[PDB]
């Protein structure tokens, strides 16, 4: 299963790994993704997963989108996990550099409640723009179910466990 995790609460454990890599290892029932509304993944979490993919995991969230349309923020959807995960659950986080309402990232991880057990970024961070701090803290404080978060950056995963009450 997941190995090198540091567990923060009775369901919350954290690492310092690229979720590509990490995927591709454990290939978990859930993979989360860093998704926008359109599930467009071009950059961050969702760039590098679908680039991992060979481009399908955009392939078929264009189809889920032309059936469907836009997700809402703080919403989500599953679709194939494709190479690296069973599934993928799609998730919304606000976007603050978009102007998007930092209340919505609560909604956002309580998406994750609906499964088991996850392999996960923290929602709303890197160029999402929120304080991964308080994006931390709103996983421990929102998600019932396990929640192993990848954290890509050294420095800021550092700083996570340092700080995390
Ligand atoms: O290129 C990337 C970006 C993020 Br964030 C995580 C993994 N790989």
């Amino acid at each position: 299963s997941f190995s090198g995790y540091l567990k923060l609460t009775d369901n919350v454990y954290i690492k310092n790994a690229d979720i590509v890599e990490e995927a591709k290892k454990v290939k978990p029932t859930v993979v989360v993704n860093a998704a926008n509304v359109y599930l467009k993944h071009g950059g961050g979490v969702a760039g590098a997963l679908n680039k991992a993919t060979n481009n399908a995991m955009q392939v078929e969230s264009d189809d889920y989108i032309a059936t469907n349309g836009p997700l809402k923020v703080g919403g989500s959807c599953v679709l194939s996990g494709h190479n690296l995960a069973k599934h993928c659950l799609h998730v919304v986080g606000p976007n603050v550099n978009k102007g998007e309402d930092i209340q919505l990232l609560k909604s956002a991880y309580e998406n994750f409640n609906q499964h088991e057990v996850l392999l996960a970024p923290l929602l709303s961070a890197g160029i999402f723009g929120a304080d991964p701090i308080h994006s931390l803290r709103v996983c421990v404080d929102t998600v019932r179910t396990n929640v192993y978060l990848a954290v890509f950056d050294k420095n800021l995963y550092d700083k996570l466990v340092s700080s995390f009450l």
